[PDB]
C-alpha cells in the first residue's frame, strides 16, 4: 500500500519529541472470538511470521502435547461408535480399542510407543472409525485430528521433533488474557488474546466449520451473538474492527457434505464453498448497526497457514496505517 506510506509520512508528532525519530509508534491490538475460534493460533503466527518464532528446542517443548491431542482424538473418535452404535469395520479392532484405553489409562501424561502407534494406526485405518470420523459434527472432535492421525508415523518416530506446523495444530488450554509484543512495519503492536481502553483494533475471530457444529444451541449462532456485542460497543467507535472468518480450509471440505441450512435453515443458496462463505460473511457484516459511520475489514484465513496470516496481517496493517494512526500514541 502506497497509500499507507503516504498516510503515515504526513504525520508530523515525532517532531514534538526531542529524540522523536527513535520513538515507539505503539498499536493496541484486543483478538477476540469464541473458543477454538483460532486466536492462539494467530499469537503463534505473530511470534513466527515478525519475532523468528518457533525454534526447534522451543517445538520439543510441545512433544507431548501434540501426543496429548492425538490420544484425544481418537479417544472421542471410538467413544463415539459406542455412542451413535456404529461397528468396526473388523472385529479385531474391538482388542484394540481395549488396548488404547488400557494405554492410555495408566500413563501420566501424553506419550507415545511403538505399541501405542501400532493401536491408534490400525484403529485409524478401519473402515468403521473411519464413518464415526465421518460424522464428527455429531460429538466434540479437535480439528487437528486427521491432521496427527493421517502423520503418525512420522509422529511416532523415537527422535520425533515437533515441526512448526505441528506446533500450530496443537490445541492448548489457555485461560485468560495473554499479552504478546511485537514489530512490523515500524508498528509496535501490543496483542491481547482474550479468552479495552485505547483499542487501535479488534481482530475477531470466526470458526468457519463451526456451522454444523453444536449441545441444544448452534455454534456458529453464539460466535454472532458475540461479534454483535462487540462490533457495536461504543469504546470501539473508533477502533478497526477486522473480522476474520478462520477455518477456510476446514469449511472448504465441509460445504461439500454438510448443508449450511444446518446453520442457517432460511438459506436457499447453492451449497459451494463461493456462496456459503459469502453467505456468512454477510450475515456477519449484517450486525454491524451503524453501516454509514464504521467499516467491517473481512478476511478469510487459514490461521495455521502461514504465509496466509502474514498476508492477510500485511493488509490489516496497511488499513490500521491508514486509518488509526492520528490514535496511536509514541513512547
Ligand atoms: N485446519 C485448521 N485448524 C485451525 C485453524 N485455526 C485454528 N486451528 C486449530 O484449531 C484449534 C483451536 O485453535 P485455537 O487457536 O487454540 O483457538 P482459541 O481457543 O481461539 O485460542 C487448534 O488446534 C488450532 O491448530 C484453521 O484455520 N484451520
Ligand atoms: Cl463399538
Ligand atoms: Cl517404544
Ligand atoms: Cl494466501
Amino acid at each position: 500500500e502506497d497509500k499507507a506510506a503516504v498516510e503515515r509520512s504526513k504525520m508530523i508528532d515525532r517532531n514534538l519529541r526531542e529524540d522523536g525519530e527513535k520513538a515507539a509508534r505503539e498499536v493496541k491490538l484486543l483478538l477476540l472470538g469464541a473458543g477454538e475460534s483460532g486466536k492462539s493460533t494467530i499469537v503463534k503466527q505473530m511470534k513466527i511470521i515478525h519475532e523468528a518464532g518457533y525454534s526447534e528446542e522451543e517445538c520439543k517443548q510441545y512433544k507431548a502435547v501434540v501426543y496429548s491431542n492425538t490420544i484425544q482424538s481418537i479417544i472421542a473418535i471410538i467413544r463415539a461408535m459406542g455412542r451413535l452404535k456404529i461397528d468396526f469395520g473388523d472385529s479385531a479392532r474391538a482388542d484394540d480399542a481395549r488396548q488404547l484405553f488400557v494405554l492410555a489409562g495408566a500413563a501420566e501424561e501424553g506419550f507415545m510407543t511403538a505399541e501405542l502407534a501400532g493401536v491408534i494406526k490400525r484403529l485409524w485405518k478401519d473402515s468403521g472409525v473411519q464413518a464415526c470420523f465421518n460424522r464428527s459434527r455429531e460429538y466434540q472432535l479437535n480439528d487437528s485430528a486427521a491432521y496427527y492421525l493421517n502423520d503418525l508415523d512420522r509422529i511416532a518416530q523415537p527422535n520425533y521433533i515437533p515441526t512448526q506446523q505441528d506446533v500450530l495444530r496443537t490445541r492448548v488450554k489457555t485461560t485468560g488474557i495473554v499479552e504478546t509484543h511485537f514489530t512490523f512495519k515500524d508498528l509496535h503492536f501490543k496483542m491481547f488474546d482474550v479468552d479495552f481502553e485505547g483499542v487501535t483494533a479488534i481482530i475477531f475471530c470466526v470458526a468457519l466449520s463451526d456451522y454444523d457444529l453444536v449441545e441444544e444451541m448452534n455454534r456458529m449462532h453464539e460466535s454472532m451473538k458475540l461479534f454483535d456485542s462487540i462490533c457495536n460497543n461504543k469504546c470501539f467507535t473508533d477502533t478497526s474492527i477486522i473480522l476474520f472468518l478462520n477455518k477456510k480450509d476446514l469449511f472448504e471440505e465441509k460445504i461439500k457434505k454438510s448443508p449450511l441450512t444446518i446453520c442457517y435453515p432460511e438459506y436457499a443458496g447453492s451449497n459451494t464453498y463461493e456462496e456459503a462463505a459469502a453467505y456468512i460473511q454477510c450475515q456477519f457484516e449484517d450486525l454491524n448497526k451503524r453501516k454509514d459511520t464504521k467499516e467491517i475489514y473481512t478476511h478469510f484465513t487459514c490461521a495455521t497457514d502461514t504465509k496466509n496470516v502474514q498476508f492477510v496481517f500485511d493488509a490489516v496493517t496497511d488499513v490500521i496505517i491508514k486509518n488509526n494512526l492520528k490514535d496511536c500514541g509514541l513512547f
